[PDB]
């Protein structure tokens, strides 16, 4: 039985806290599970193997000379920008918006997370999953998500998102 504290947990979770868990928080340029230069909270700098391109993109995104290092406040501002971009990317897209609209609040967070991670065209190409979600076929959607390269090449970053699509609860984010 959920305790009073347990019942409060869902109000502490939102898309920012969700992606923060999946992406982590790093103040220095690093390589993600696919070897792509990344910083902050899952901000992909470039797909280039050239660290110099990544640092260039960094200074562009932050607006100062960073030399590969940012502050927590800066990470958070960039993260906020990226979350907004993912939400906007869903809402303007004729394929993703109807699916998003059909989902409950927690699965909506999973959708924004999915888009943040894969980008709009990658997600919008998941024809079967999108249909399953619209039809509330949660088990099937989750099994199909678990076939994707997105999940399989980097399972720890995607696994909680898939669980959340399956359940529409925050359970995968409890007890880290």
């Amino acid at each position: 039985i959920p305790t009073t504290e347990n019942l409060y947990f869902q109000g502490s979770m939102n898309i920012f806290e969700m992606l923060r868990i999946d992406e982590g928080l790093r103040l220095k340029i690093y390589k993600d599970c696919e070897g792509y230069y990344t910083i902050g909270i899952g901000h992909l700098l470039t797909k280039s193997p050239d660290l110099n391109a990544a640092k260039s993109e960094l200074d562009k995104a932050i607006g100062r000379n960073c030399n590969g290092v940012i502050t927590k406040d800066e990470a958070e501002k960039l993260f906020n920008q990226d979350v907004d971009a993912a939400v906007r990317g869903i809402l303007r897209n004729a394929k993703l918006k109807p699916v998003y609209d059909s989902l409950d609040a927690v699965r909506r967070c999973a959708a924004i997370n999915h888009v943040f991670q894969m980008g709009v065209t990658g997600v919008a190409g998941f024809t079967n999953v999108l249909r399953m979600l619209q039809q509330k076929r949660w088990d099937e959607a989750a099994v199909n998500l678990a076939k994707s390269r997105w999940y399989n090449q980097c399972p720890d970053r995607a696994k909680r998102v898939i669980t959340t699509f399956r359940t529409g609860t925050w359970d995968a984010y409890k007890n880290l």
